[PDB]
């Protein structure tokens, strides 16, 4: 129950009844203000707020940014709208420990830049992955209803393929035949926006000729120990031992041959040889490892 503000303090122009605005445009909403002499070195605030919010101040009184309140005039202008500029917006004229004056309220409305909020992308699936999903939100005005297809020659989704209420791709039992292009359509009265990802399956590498030991050999022997991977996309294979890589950069060359099929093959054993190797396989999607002992008996 503060003391009304003087008379000569008011707002001329608030803010319009009802403004609508395309997403990505400019605008602003107007509040211009009588601020009357005798009050120049007074506390008196400029405020905007939106849904009942501060969302801008400025001090008229005493003592690039997209959205700005301009000192001058009490223009709240958007360089440029968002969606979630839509709101009621109203300004209000503060003098200190007085009540403030309030202008009529302004109804800003935005028509939506039709457009995906994320855009879907691309997926890798693990074969026999359980579950995975894919998500799919659009925005719009008004909201757009989003669904799945498949792309290509054969457009239905795959068996264990399906959509929940809230556009997600769900593949349950992920296996080969889930692989393909997906398509999620956003379709409302502003037109259709189609985000095609591609969704592959891969698979993380597995032995199909794992290391196996225990190696045992005597000096001056010749050892062999095998690594060969499967899996999608085709692995790699590299050989360690105790978890450090060799290579030619770090073994004897004329007595370590790294061989093109995985083979690791070493000439004229040491003592020192001994100890543990492995190999690791990897792909894109995964890793593994698996070692050995090396046996040398004196
Ligand atoms: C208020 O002043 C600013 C700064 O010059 C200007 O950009 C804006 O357009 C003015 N407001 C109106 C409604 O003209
Ligand atoms: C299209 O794909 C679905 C799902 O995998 C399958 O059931 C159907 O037989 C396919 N149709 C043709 C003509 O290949
Ligand atoms: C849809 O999303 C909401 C969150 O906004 C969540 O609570 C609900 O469980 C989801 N529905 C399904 C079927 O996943
Ligand atoms: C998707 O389309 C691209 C380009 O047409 C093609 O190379 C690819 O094999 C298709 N399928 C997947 C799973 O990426
Ligand atoms: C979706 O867009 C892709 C291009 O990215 C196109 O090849 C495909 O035919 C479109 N699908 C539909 C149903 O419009
Ligand atoms: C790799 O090649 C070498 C030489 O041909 C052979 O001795 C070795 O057995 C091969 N490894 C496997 C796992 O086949």
């Amino acid at each position: 129950a503060l003391p009304a503000a003087p008379e000569d303090l008011r707002i001329v122009q608030g803010p319009i009844g009802q403004s609508i605005i395309k997403e990505g445009e400019p605008t602003a909403l107007t509040c211009l203000y009588e601020l009357p002499d005798e009050l120049k070195n007074q506390r008196i605030q400029l405020r905007w707020r939106k849904d009942g919010k501060l969302l801008r101040q400025v001090e008229l009184g005493g003592s690039d940014a997209r959205l700005v309140l301009h000192k001058q005039n009490g223009t709240l202008s958007f360089a440029s709208i968002i969606a979630s500029d839509a709101g009621q917006y109203q300004c209000q004229l503060q003098l200190e420990a007085h009540a403030p004056i309030n202008s009529s309220p302004g109804i800003l409305e935005v028509i939506e830049q039709l457009k995906f909020v994320p855009q879907p992308t691309s997926k890798n699936l693990e074969l026999d992955a359980v579950v995975a999903k894919v998500h799919c939100k659009a925005q719009g005005t008004p909201t757009p209803q989003v669904q799945w297809v498949r792309d290509g020659e054969n457009t239905t989704l795959p068996d264990h393929v399906e959509v929940d209420a809230n556009g997600t791709l769900i593949f349950r039992n992920v296996n080969s035949e889930h692989r393909g292009n997906y398509t999620c359509l956003a379709t409302n009265s502003q037109g259709q926006i189609n985000a095609t990802v591609a969704i592959n399956v891969v698979v993380t590498p597995k032995f199909s000729v794992p290391p196996v030991g225990p190696i045992e050999t005597s000096e001056q022997g010749t050892v062999v120990m095998h690594c060969q991977a499967i899996g999608d996309p085709k692995p790699t294979i590299q050989w360690d031992k105790d978890l450090k890589y060799l290579s030619e950069n770090n073994t004897d060359r004329e007595r370590f041959r790294f061989l093109e099929n995985g083979t690791l093959e070493i000439r004229n054993v040491q003592v020192e040889d001994e100890g543990s190797y492995g190999c690791t396989i990897g792909n894109s999607a995964g890793l593994k490892r698996e070692d050995v002992q090396l046996v040398v008996k004196t």
